[PDB]
């Protein structure tokens, strides 16, 4: 690592990331607009430590995450257009991913769910 | 691990603290020995943000925290011997504090509970 630095207020630090969690349900598009306005993205995990933390901290509520696909015949990608590494199953035939009770599932864009944002920890510098 | 981290691996950063959570239940003494061996202490909260994080991440399980008293007639103190600020009530007549379903309660030293550690940074 480069250094240790606290995530900003209302954000939670796990590994080299800072997570944010809403307590308000809205649609995937509104959620991604919000995340981008925080200089962040809909939540992305790159390690088991990070996925396990999201899956525990969410409690009993569904949370939107940053995986989506243009159709059921297109590849899953992150909101930055990085392709998904297909390391976990995703349930369903819909375009927008969320964490449920069991793991990752898919929903229509206009479903109302709480959301999480992530960003790499910048060490307060960017 | 590249770039910045709030905390070391297996710890979670909230404000100016790093928290650790066991998935193994033990008695309060065993828990505090463990936390000191990590250059840490049984979990201490100094803000609402920190307490709300402990109260959510614990889920449906009881967790030891760093409040303790010598008897039901003595003041609550942190494991560093710094007095409690009495900003939240604690239930019961026992000497050792834990987070339960509802808030903060007290138990005997030999009760088995998962524990949390905290440290500054
Ligand atoms: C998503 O939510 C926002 C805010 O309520 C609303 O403006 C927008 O029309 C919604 N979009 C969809 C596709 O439901
Ligand atoms: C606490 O747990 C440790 C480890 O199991 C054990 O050595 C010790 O006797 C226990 N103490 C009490 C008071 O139960």
């Amino acid at each position: 690592i480069t250094g240790y630095a606290a995530c900003p207020r209302n954000w939670i630090g796990v590994g080299n990331k800072c997570f944010y969690f809403s307590e308000y349900a809205s649609n995937w598009t509104f959620s991604q607009t919000f995340c981008k306005a925080q200089e962040a993205e809909l939540a992305r995990f790159d390690t088991e430590e990070e996925l396990n933390f999201l899956s525990r901290y969410k409690g009993s509520f569904d949370y939107w995450i940053g995986l989506h696909r243009e159709s059921s015949e297109h590849p899953w990608k992150w909101t930055d257009n990085t392709q998904y590494n297909y390391s976990l199953s995703i349930r369903g035939v819909e375009r927008y991913a969320y964490l449920n009770d069991i793991g990752i599932s898919s929903a229509r864009v206009y479903a109302d769910k709480r959301w999480s944002c992530s960003r790499l920890n910048s060490g307060t510098h960017h």
